[PDB]
């Protein structure tokens, strides 16, 4: 299969007060195609004076959307949902070429679950309230949740869209604008929201979009004076970065989504093929590209042997291949630098001991040669030191760990500075919940893996993250109170 | 003179392994009050492992069991109101006739509030389908660090403990090296009312120390400050660069106060008054810019003069004194500079402006209560924060002009508003970028009522219902009951 050379798209422009305009930093930077290692864009990257513009549109069109009637907002943010599963398909092609992650996952997961939670904050905009107390006869306190003002998404490059639209839709729901940046690696998609948006009825300004590199155009978001609030997805080390910044600049509001080596206990008493299932589910999506993927598996000793022989079998099924093909599940990583990170894990793996059930190694042949893939790597015999075991990964990478006793797994499980997610396998009531209590993780899975609901808070404890996503609590974090006293009494100065 | 102050951990007095002390005085007498010894890194470290092991107790009883104990310490905190308060003059010197009446009362009405909203604090329950439902749980955080100023301190360690201890927490708690003293015996209250050893430590020290340690150290969760913005932005780096703590920042402000242009001037003049000149100036939500409209300046500058002359400076034990002297001499040097540069910027100084003087007032940080007026936007004394006894007062024209000017700044912490009329009152205040909003008042603040700042004045609030949230941490949990689907 030849004569598939894929020509570059135009040049593409920052999105400003519902128009492209070009930045005024004169730099540019390409996104590749990790499946071939072509150029699919040049994409322009805003600038100190491109922020500042972007923010002074982002400030006219917040007064705007949020004079409007809750209902009218509400109307607007369903249009765009309207839109999205129409072009469901579409953004799909476009996020796997910008990604490499196949069309099975990014027809079926991105944009659904993204326009999933558009739809749920669209509907909640009218449920948000404030209170009112009663101190006294004569006095009353009442509370208003207004808007921040403007804010300001910075994204990740292993779920663009989906990232853009979990960030911006309570945002715009609670009544601001939002300044979205998406990853340098991944700008295309998020310049298709914005163009949604604007088409849906959304006020000049309130989402506005920043291609450019976190250097530049992230730091300068987190240092401008007039952003409220920075909500960030990444990688731990760009977290702290980002965390000091906007401090260090003007006290801003944050939220940080981050890494983890999120763990998954098999118990005593599970199931094998349903435990290897959703071990498999929470390593290999997304060629093991996620946040959440539970990358140490805690095996009871008796049952780790053939719990390796199941993992083995789903392996063999994995199915590498053409991006675009139905039965494809598997994909290249998103980089050839990030690759090669990976593959800098695999070989500490190896010379630290750890035993190589399967993988290890690029994939080969034509077709594969040009693209950034690893083939799906399972360790066993893995130590708590180890550095695989130890490190977030970011690549298709399982560590089987064996365990004793549920007092010992839960020591490990939790004997780490992340904590975004876990879980257990296990028919038992009460091992699944007491378990389950005991673990330091913001998301929680028993006898499944991945499914994040739109009405699910979703982060991390301890360094994987800081607040939510996702839940009422997020429209409400995405508001500021106001408490208001009426003091109807004559007021007593002691002077 | 005092013994030897200790650090409080683990349900006992013990001493600092730092080899460190310093020094507490009386700022009105220029006293020693105490030497107080300072918390190292090893001690520090030694808080958080006896933080861990009582937060463990404290979590694992039952809600009413925390409820009991927290309104155990209310009751001693009501009895012993007059000593605390007097020891809290000492340190701070601030008016018996304050510390008496708001400093323990609402530190205690903020702690009795929180223990009896314990039970009440849930998680959901999210069906999702017929074979999977979520449900979340409302976590302590674990250990949580506190850092208190001196201008109310036992209040602020109060308010920061409260729902920390009621949401299943332990508490590491710094007070201000200016302001040690009655944190140190809220630890003792606490633990005499069945608080566990460890649930609440007491860590005097230096900010450039035992803050920084606290700031640092991987196994505290959040971090919650009061105090001004530039030690704010020290915190606020240090908790992000070491192990990514959640965050609280109560902050200063420059408050704007609008009397509208039907307002009654003997109310706008005693909520000036109350706004300005309460805890000698040394009040972040105080409304330090007066806007007050052109056809009414005169008159209302008159009637603050009038009240201002009844201020009663003097012995901080009698029960008339209403005004004191600054918590230090350092302190009254910034706000002399300040007063200066009004002078030297064209204000017109209407009264006061320079130190208080004589036997009894030589040996203290006294500023006379100082009113500016003919004030304009671009002034410092109007741009900057003074946290002395200083107004502004500035004229006005119109409502969209007024809200205009209280609206730029980079605070934000509280705005009030005098007006009788109804639409008025809510229309203007609906448009005042601040978190902290009174109508025809100004100070009161109901443990019910959520406080903190906008814009540069701070990062989340304290009191109200979700406060007692933000000192939790939300696990999600799915219980799926059908058959898991693996694409593989
Ligand atoms: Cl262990
Ligand atoms: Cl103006
Ligand atoms: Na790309
Ligand atoms: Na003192």
């Amino acid at each position: 299969h030849h004569h598939h050379h894929m020509s570059r798209m135009a040049e593409q422009q920052l999105y400003i007060h519902g128009k492209f305009v070009a930045a005024t930093s004169g730099k540019t930077f390409e996104t590749i195609n990790p499946a071939t290692g072509e150029v699919l864009a040049t994409v322009q990257a805003a600038g100190r004076e491109d922020v500042d513009r972007a923010v002074k549109s982002a400030q006219q069109g917040q007064k705007v959307w949020a004079a409007m009637s809750a209902m009218a907002r509400s109307r607007i943010l369903r249009k765009a949902v309207d839109i999205l599963r129409e072009r469901n398909d579409e953004l799909a092609r476009l996020e796997t070429l910008d990604t490499g992650k196949p069309l099975s996952e990014t027809a079926a997961v991105d944009i659904v679950t993204g326009a999933d939670v558009l739809e749920y904050y669209a509907g909640l905009i009218p449920a948000l309230e404030g209170s009112q107390i009663p101190l006294r006869d004569s006095s009353f306190v009442y509370t208003r949740r207004e808007p921040l003002g403007v804010v300001a998404g910075i994204g990740a490059w292993n779920y663009p869209i989906q990232i853009a639209l979990w960030k911006s839709a309570p945002a715009l729901a609670a009544g601001n604008a939002m300044i979205f940046k998406p990853s340098e690696v991944t700008p295309l998609t998020a310049l298709k929201l914005a163009e949604i948006y604007r088409e849906a009825g959304l006020p000049d300004g309130v989402f506005n979009v920043l291609p450019g590199i976190g250097a530049e155009t992230g730091q300068y978001l987190t240092e401008h004076p007039d952003i409220a609030k920075i909500s960030f997805t990444g990688g731990v080390a760009s977290g702290k970065k980002v965390m000091a910044n906007s401090a260090a600049s003007s006290l801003k509001e944050v939220t940080m989504e981050l890494g983890g080596k999120s763990p998954l206990i098999i118990a005593e008493d599970a199931n094998l093929d349903l435990a290897a299932d959703i071990a498999m589910m929470a390593n290999f999506y997304s060629s093991g590209q996620v946040c959440t993927n539970g990358t140490r598996v805690f095996v009871p000793a008796k049952f780790k042997a053939e719990f390796e022989h199941k993992i083995l079998e789903r392996v063999g099924r994995i199915r590498a291949g053409d991006l675009f093909a139905d039965d494809t599940n598997f994909g290249p990583l998103v980089s050839f630098p990030h690759r090669q990170n990976v593959l800098r894990y695999i070989e500490s793996g190896k010379s630290e001991g750890a035993r190589l059930l399967c993988g290890g190694d690029v994939l080969k042949g034509e077709g594969f040669d040009n693209g950034a893939w690893v083939a799906p790597t399972v360790f066993t015999d893995c130590t708590d030191d180890m550095t695989i075991v130890r490190e977030e990964i970011f690549g298709p990478v399982m560590s089987i760990l064996s365990y004793d006793d549920e007092a010992e797994v839960i020591r490990r499980a939790n004997a780490t500075e992340y904590g975004l997610a876990a879980g257990v396998v296990t028919p038992d009531l009460n091992r699944a919940h007491r378990i389950i209590h005991q673990l330091e993780a913001g998301i929680c899975w028993i006898n499944s893996w991945g499914e994040s609901p739109a009405e699910m808070p979703v982060g991390g404890y301890k360094h994987s993250g800081i607040g939510r996503e996702n839940g009422v609590m997020t429209l409400q974090s995405y508001t500021q109170v106001k408490s208001i006293q009426v003091e109807m009494g004559p007021f007593q100065s002691i002077f």
